[PDB]
């Protein structure tokens, strides 16, 4: 695992989200499902939790965008950049942005949701790119067909609890 430099992190164990709006590829509870599966991810290996805000400013601010939106970092039209994300802190900070020149999917018929979800919440949350290729946090998207196997790795279990610890109990 790997942590941004002078490794920031949020100072506090509850943490806010917000889903600024949705993508025309699916169901809008299909959305909700992948981003509160992918909070669950971290949720369950520290003493992390999060609760859901449908106005103002939340600490995760999720959003789905298209080429140039509201930052200096344009998405890229089909593949290649799938989504990113800011580490810890105000504002901007902690917010995460979808690429929707992708399709999002469900499964892995095209760019799965939960799993560039669960990735893009790590680099929120502290993480940066891993060496690790069995790695959550390692930067390549694979089609990963078997969501049915998906484990959150060693590897990523222990970059998050150097920051965070264990669960309490
Ligand atoms: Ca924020
Ligand atoms: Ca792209
Ligand atoms: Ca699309
Ligand atoms: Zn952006
Ligand atoms: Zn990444």
């Amino acid at each position: 695992f790997r942590t941004f430099p002078g490794i920031p992190k949020w100072r506090k164990t509850h943490l806010t989200y917000r889903i600024v709006n949705y993508t025309p590829d699916l169901p809008k509870d299909a959305v909700d499902s992948a981003v509160e599966k992918a909070l669950k991810v971290w949720e369950e290996v520290t003493p992390l939790t999060f609760s859901r805000l449908y106005e103002g400013e939340a600490d995760i601010m999720i959003s789905f965008a298209v080429r140039e939106h509201g930052d200096f970092y344009p998405f890229d039209g089909p593949g290649n950049v799938l989504a990113h994300a800011y580490a810890p802190g105000p504002g901007i900070n902690g917010d995460a942005h979808f690429d929707d020149d992708e399709q999002w999917t469900k499964d892995t018929t095209g760019t799965n949701l939960f799993l560039v979800a669960a990735h893009e919440i790590g680099h929120s949350l502290g993480l940066f790119h891993s060496a690790n290729t069995e790695a959550l946090m390692y930067p390549l998207y694979h089609s990963l067909t078997d969501l049915t196997r998906f484990r959150l790795s060693q590897d990523d279990i222990n970059g998050i609890q150097s920051l965070y610890g264990p669960p309490p109990d």
